[PDB]
C-alpha cells in the first residue's frame, strides 16, 4: 500500500531528515524534521533569519490557543513557545486528516541550522517526555486514535545531500534485504533498548555491560551521531586506534574537534575496524547483532570526513550514524524495534553491514540501569 510514502524524506548532511507536512486551513507547507528521540511535535511560527517560511496562525480558521507556554531543550539546542492544536496533513504519507498539539515556536536558541530546508519537528517517541508534561499528546498518538492507521513506522535513512524513507502505519520489504530482527523497547518513554555487548573488529570491550546503558541507551533520529558514555567512548577510542595505527591522525580528530583528508577515491577504508552491538533478542538467552563500517562513523563533508562517534553523559545515543545502515522498524503495537540491513546501504567491496543472529547471552536484564 506504500510505494507513496518511498523517497519521502530529504535534507542535507548532519541537518536531520526531514518530511513534508501541511497545517491549519487552507493548507500551510512546511518541511518537518523526523525526530525519534523527542515528543513534540513544534513549528517556526515568527520571524528568523535561518526560516524561509514559517506557521501564521492569524490566517487559520481551524487554529485553537490552549493558552499554555512550553520550552525544550534538547542536548543541542532549545526553544520556547505557545501551545495550541490545529489540522494537519502529510502529503506523502496516509490519506488523512488529524487534530494535533502543535507548539508555535517564539524564541529559540542554535535550534534552526541555516540553509536547512526545515522549519519544525516532528517528536515521534511516546508522551512521557513530553513538555510541558505527560498529558499534552504526541502526534503520532493523536494520529492512531483518530483515524485506522496501525500503530507502527519505519525509517530507511539513506546517508548517500541525503534521502530516505518514512512508511507510516507499517513496513516495506523494498527497503530492505535479509530477515528484521528484533528488540523490545524497555520501556515507553524514548525508544529505549539493551546493549549487551560490544565489539570492535571482532575483540569484545570487556566491561560490565550495564556500563553500556548507563543512564539508558536510545534510538534516535534526530542526532548524527553515535553517543556513548563516557567509560564506553575512551574504551573504544583505545581500540580503534590500535587496530588504524598503521597511520596517525591529530589527538583533535578522535574529539571531533578536526577534519581528515585523503586523494579523491583513495580513503584507506580497510584500515578501520568494524564495531557491533548487540542487541537483547525477544527469545530467552538469545541476542544479535548489527555490525557498522567506517563509511558509517567517519562522516563526509580531497575527500575529507569527520569522526562521528563522541562522548555522552546521558547514555548511548544511535543516530543516523547507526541508523543510515538499516531499516529499523518502531512496532510501538509490539513494544519492539527491528532492524535489518537497509537496501540503500553503502558497500565497500569488501565488507558489509550486517544484521546477524541468534547468539547466545546470558543475563540481559541485568545490563539494564535503574
Ligand atoms: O539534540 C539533538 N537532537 C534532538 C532533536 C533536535 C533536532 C534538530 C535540532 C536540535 C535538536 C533529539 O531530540 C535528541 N534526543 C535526545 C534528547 C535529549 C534531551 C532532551 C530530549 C527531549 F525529550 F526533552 F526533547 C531529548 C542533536 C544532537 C546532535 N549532536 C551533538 C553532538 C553529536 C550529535 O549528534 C546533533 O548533531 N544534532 C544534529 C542537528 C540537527 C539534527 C542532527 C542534533
Amino acid at each position: 500500500s506504500f510505494v507513496e510514502m518511498v523517497d519521502n524524506l530529504r535534507g542535507k548532511s548532519g541537518q536531520g531528515y526531514y518530511v513534508e507536512m501541511t497545517v491549519g486551513s487552507p493548507p500551510q507547507t512546511l518541511n518537518i524534521l523526523v525526530d525519534t528521540g523527542s515528543s513534540n511535535f513544534a513549528v517556526g511560527a515568527a520571524p528568523h533569519p535561518f526560516l524561509h517560511r514559517y506557521y501564521q496562525r492569524q490566517l487559520s480558521s481551524t487554529y485553537r490557543d490552549l493558552r499554555k507556554g512550553v520550552y525544550v531543550p534538547y542536548t543541542q539546542g532549545k526553544w520556547e513557545g505557545e501551545l495550541g492544536t490545529d489540522l494537519v496533513s502529510i502529503p506523502h504519507g496516509p490519506n488523512v486528516t488529524v487534530r494535533a498539539n502543535i507548539a508555535a515556536i517564539t524564541e529559540s536558541d542554535k535550534f534552526f541550522i541555516n540553509g536547512s530546508n526545515w522549519e519544525g519537528i516532528l517528536g515521534l517517541a511516546y508522551a512521557e517526555i513530553a513538555r510541558p508534561d505527560d498529558s499534552l499528546e504526541p502526534f503520532f498518538d493523536s494520529l492512531v486514535k483518530q483515524t485506522h492507521v496501525p500503530n507502527l513506522f519505519s525509517l530507511q535513512l539513506c546517508g548517500a545531500s541525503v534521502g530516505g524513507s518514512m512508511i507510516i502505519g507499517g513496513i516495506d520489504h523494498s527497503l530492505y534485504t535479509g530477515s528484521l530482527w528484533y528488540t523490545p523497547i524497555r520501556r515507553e518513554w524514548y525508544y529505549e533498548v539493551i546493549i549487551v555487548r560490544v565489539e570492535i573488529n571482532g575483540q569484545d570491550l570487556k566491561m560490565d555491560c550495564k556500563e553500556y546503558n548507563y543512564d539508558k541507551s536510545i534510538v534516535d533520529s534526530g542526532t548524527t551521531n553515535l553517543r556513548l558514555p563516557k567509560k564506553v567512548f575512551e574504551a573504544a577510542v583505545k581500540s580503534i586506534k590500535a587496530a588504524s595505527s598503521t597511520e596517525k591522525f591529530p589527538d583533535g580528530f578522535w574529539l571531533g574537534e578536526q577534519l581528515v583528508c585523503w586523494q579523491a577515491g583513495t580513503t584507506p577504508w580497510n584500515i578501520f575496524p568494524v564495531i557491533s552491538l548487540y542487541l537483547m533478542g525477544e527469545v530467552t538467552n538469545q541476542s544479535f547483532r548489527i555490525t557498522i563500517l567506517p563509511q558509517q562513523y567517519l562522516r563526509p563533508v580531497d575527500d575529507c570526513y569527520k569522526f562521528a562517534i563522541s562522548q555522552s553523559s546521558t547514555g548511548t545515543v544511535m543516530g543516523a550514524v547507526i541508523m543510515e545502515g538499516f531499516y529499523v522498524v518502531f512496532d510501538r503495537a509490539r513494544k519492539r524495534i527491528g532492524f535489518a540491513v537497509s537496501a540503500c546501504h553503502v558497500h565497500d567491496e569488501f565488507r558489509t553491514a550486517a544484521v546477524e543472529g541468534p547468539f547466545v547471552t546470558l543475563d540481559m536484564e541485568d545490563c539494564g540501569y535503574n
